[PDB]
């Protein structure tokens, strides 16, 4: 989007202390929660921001550490927030890894010591519950078959099915062969009971990493980072438990050989749903963050050419729809890494600003 409503650095560090953004919109409060990892143990920080209607700007409040989102002796990473519309409760899923090499790792280099955790809030994110280790309940037997894993980063998904199911995007490094290095593959964790029980979905294609999911029958579309020149996408008709054959989305470039995390969300069509996605647009560098639109999701061929949101160094990003903007079109919030990881920038713009040809 050429013109934007707001562009503000919400996290800054010449030492690259802030990375891995996660954004969550609270529709009732009309506020945003911006999460990020803070490095030197590694912790998750947060800044609350209220959408001020009179000025149509988000007023960001002081930064605070999410003290509860951590396990003793562990580093916290990959903030993955979710708003449960049925209860109003907020979930912050995250990963916890020992701060130093453990005795177990000393004997078995690839031993899994990564933990899946969560903290919840019933007061719009002002205070959080003590951490809950979901590892055993969500992963189970497969745990020892991986070297490590992660969720998100970025916002999770809640479906519009009867149960208002929760879907948490993830990926795991599978220890498929003793000599070969572990291979990552994306998948989803699924809960039909607001996080009481969890099911682990089947993996999508091999060599897929950080991913996010959106809903558009109702299908869950998973958009993942790859080591190829294009994004990998797959759709599921059973809430993410099983995905149809993965596809390469040539219209969405991925800078080889490492690729970069990107974000995707669905939003009500301005005419079903459309998809909005953000990711760097350079063919081989993490640069020039762009916004892409898919008016006939999840068809890979329907993705639009990107509109430049920010020129220069840009990496990870996270999107959130924020209701209706001042001009009458869908409002969006985007948190992204910029300037060689020296900052995390917040951008707010509308669909009309980003894709004027639509109006
Ligand atoms: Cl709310």
């Amino acid at each position: 989007s050429l013109p934007v409503l707001q562009k503000e650095s919400v996290f800054q560090s010449g030492a690259h202390a802030y990375r891995i953004p996660a954004l969550l919109y609270l529709p009732g409060q009309q506020s945003l929660l911006a999460f990020a990892e803070q490095r030197a143990a590694e912790l998750i920080v947060l800044r609350r921001g209220d959408y001020d209607a009179p000025t149509h700007q988000v007023q960001w409040q002081a930064q605070e550490v999410v003290a509860q989102a951590r396990l003793d002796g562990h580093r916290s990473m990959n903030p993955c927030p979710l708003y449960d519309a049925q209860t109003g409760t907020l979930f912050l899923f995250f990963i916890a890894i020992p701060g130093q090499v453990t005795q177990q790792q000393q004997l078995q280099t690839r031993a899994n010591v990564t933990r899946l955790c969560q903290v919840t809030s019933t007061d719009h994110g002002r205070t959080w519950s003590s951490p809950r280790d979901l590892t055993d309940a969500a992963i189970g037997p497969a745990y020892r078959e991986w070297s490590t894993f992660a969720v998100g980063p970025g916002h999770c998904l809640q479906l519009n099915d009867r149960a208002r199911s929760l879907v948490v995007p993830a990926y795991a490094y599978r220890k498929l062969h003793p000599i070969q290095r572990p291979i990552p593959s994306a998948f989803c964790f699924l809960s039909h009971d607001h996080g009481r029980t969890w099911a682990r979905g089947h993996f999508v294609a091999q060599d897929t990493l950080e991913c996010q999911v959106a809903e558009v029958q109702r299908v869950v579309t998973l958009n993942a980072r790859s080591h190829l020149r294009a994004r990998v996408q797959a759709q599921s008709t059973n809430d993410g438990l099983d995905f149809q054959e993965s596809q390469l989305v040539k219209k969405l470039v991925e800078p080889p050989p490492q690729g970069c995390q990107g974000s995707v969300i669905s939003f009500p069509s301005p005419r079903a749903q459309w998809l909005l996605y953000t990711h760097p647009t350079h063919s081989w560098q993490r640069a020039d963050l762009g916004a892409y639109l898919n008016p006939r999701p999840p068809a890979p061929e329907a993705w639009s050419e990107p509109v430049l949101l920010a020129k220069g160094s840009c990496a990870y990003s996270d999107l959130q729809s924020m209701g209706t903007g001042p001009d009458g079109s869908p409002l969006f919030g985007c948190l992204y890494e910029a300037n060689d990881y020296e900052e995390i920038v917040f951008l707010m713009f509308t669909l009309k600003q980003a894709f004027p040809a639509e109006y």
